[PDB]
């Protein structure tokens, strides 16, 4: 169906706390108010989403929205949803040092992985409770880097320019991108990680970047009667760019995530990749930064994730 949309509000950084910043967002139910610092006479403006995550505070407040909440309702869901043969595609949105990477990836401690260890940690479990011997699974595991329209192999660094492509029938596709068949959460732990410190000014992470981390779920189903039945979904968990070297990918998506559900789909590698995510099964957190300095930045995602959600595949 439609395009679930979330949004998320993180504590304050270093930088924030530096300035002495006030927090500027509020969130009840499943709606987000935003403050205007530099015009606190304006009327804080509001928006409503599928969700409106608290996670301001700490994992010590009772009404913070700790990572593993995040997933049961988005990721736990669009599992669900590959397992049932469709294809899915979850990408946060935001502003650099928003929170994606946090909310993606997260940390490996404290119980902070972020959506797509959970996914993925789930994905093994639901596969080795599985007790009808008439079911055998296949996960192929794939980890590229969009920075600036060039495609980088996340898993597979020992090489690149990477060509996007366009199969005549099968669509666009990264040429020469590795695809790893793993049999565990472990296996396919390490090449996170790995592919992790591997992404591309600013120090650490290169700000302007795309990380799509795709897994090509497959399902084989026998029964001796007599053939088996296949069926494969693709699970795309990206990690998109600071919504701000050119990444006019992000900037062409704007045009891209409007007019929801003609459309420049070919005019950022982004964009025309994940040009089915279409046929699919979408979800997007939306990034924001509780900072009052950030009043711009942070409505404009609001505005972006409130676009978003209109959309239908
Ligand atoms: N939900 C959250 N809970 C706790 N800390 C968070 C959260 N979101 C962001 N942060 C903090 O902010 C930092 C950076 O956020 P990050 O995910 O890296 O942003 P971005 O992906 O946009 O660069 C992390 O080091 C982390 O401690």
């Amino acid at each position: 169906a439609s395009v679930k949309v979330a949004v998320r509000v993180r504590p304050f950084n270093s930088r924030e706390m530096s300035r002495d910043s006030k927090c500027i967002i509020q969130m009840s139910g499943s709606t987000t108010t935003i403050v205007n610092p530099k015009q606190p006479k304006e009327t804080p403006k509001s928006f409503s989403f599928d969700y409106s995550y608290w996670s301001h505070t700490s994992p010590e407040d009772i009404n913070y929205a700790s990572q593993k909440q995040v997933y049961r309702d988005i990721g736990e869901e669009m599992l669900q949803h590959a397992f049932e043969g469709y294809n899915v595609c979850i990408f946060a949105y935001g502003q650099t040092g928003a929170g994606k990477s946090y909310t993606m990836m997260g940390k490996q401690e404290k119980d902070q992985q972020g959506i797509i260890p959970q996914l993925c940690e789930d994905l093994f479990s639901r596969i080795n409770d599985t007790t009808n011997d008439n079911m055998s699974y296949s996960v192929e595991v794939s980890y590229m880097e969009i920075y600036c329209e060039r495609v980088r192999d996340l898993l597979n660094p020992k090489n690149g320019n990477l060509r996007v492509r366009e199969h005549p029938l099968l669509g666009p596709y990264v040429e020469d991108l590795s695809k790893l068949a793993v049999t565990s959460y472990n296996d396919i732990q390490d090449l996170m990680d790995s592919g992790n410190k591997p992404r591309t000014n600013m120090n650490e992470t290169s700000s302007r970047s795309h990380a799509v981390f795709n897994i090509i779920f497959t399902q084989k189903r026998h029964d001796a009667e007599n053939i088996t039945t296949e069926k494969v979904s693709k699970i795309s968990l990206v990690d998109l760019a600071g919504s701000e070297n050119i990444n006019k990918s992000l900037t062409t998506l704007g045009k891209v995530i409007s007019a929801l559900a003609f459309i420049p789909y070919r005019d950022s590698v982004l964009t025309w990749l994940l040009r089915e995510n279409g046929n699919s099964r979408t979800a997007m957190v939306a990034a924001l930064s509780p900072a009052d300095i950030n009043y711009d930045e942070t409505l404009s995602t609001l505005r972006y994730a409130d676009r978003a959600k209109q959309i239908r595949n």
